[PDB]
Order: structure tokens, then sequence, then C-alpha cells
């Protein structure tokens, strides 16, 4: 089980598969100026996964962050790095991540984001 680190490009997955139950991942992503994905703007966010399933034909990914909504660049950011083509459309400043795996959840806001791709699904129980 592999996570990655550092300047995000086209390609990159945050993980290399899907990891093993109850396991919760931490993300922080920090954009620069103009950091654009599929044309959209990026700003920064730390997300903790505590699941991704597939629901219907979406993946649905269950997270803790620390802004009260995601845009849809941030979701697209998070979720297409949860793919095995990785990241795509994305251009600009370039974009950090810190991905870790954490004990246990610490954000304040629980979102439940979704997109019509095939993302690494791993239960919260």
């Amino acid at each position: 089980f592999i996570m990655y680190s550092g300047t995000i490009s086209n390609g990159i997955s945050y993980v290399n598969q899907a990891p093993s139950c109850g396991t919760v991942l931490s993300l922080k992503f920090t954009p620069g100026n103009s950091s654009l994905i599929e044309n959209l703007h990026i700003e920064p966010y730390k997300v903790e996964v505590l699941k991704i399933e597939h629901v219907g034909d979406v993946s649905r990914a269950t997270l803790l962050s620390d802004i009260v909504s995601l845009s849809t660049a941030q979701k697209k950011l998070l979720l297409y790095g949860f793919t095995q083509p990785g990241v795509q459309g994305l251009t600009g400043d370039v974009v950090s991540v810190e991905t870790k795996r954490i004990p246990t959840p610490t954000q304040t806001n629980l979102l439940t984001i979704e997109d019509s791709i095939q993302c690494f699904t791993w239960d919260m129980n």
C-alpha cells in the first residue's frame, strides 16, 4: 500500500490501491494562485477520508474537511487521485499534496462527495 506526497501532476494517484478497512486517510492540498483542474480553480483544503464506496453508478467519498463545502475542482482533484488512471486535467501553478494515515478523524465538517468514476473503495467498518 503506497501513499504519494509531493507535487501533483496528471497520472498521480494518491494511493496505488484501496487501503484496508477502517483506514482514515488525511490529504492536505496546497495550490498556487492559479491552479486549475478541468478549467476549475483549486483552493487549499484538507480532508480525512473515512471511506469510498460505489453507490449506483458513482463513487461516493465520506470525509471530514476543514472547509464547509468542496468545490467541483476540489472534488475532482481528490477523487481522480483515488483512481487507477489518476489525476487528469491539471494545469497551472503547482499543487502539492500530503497524504498520510491518521488514527482518528480531527476535522469538523462531514461531507459526502461523488463523481461518475471508478475510485478505489474501502469500508469504514
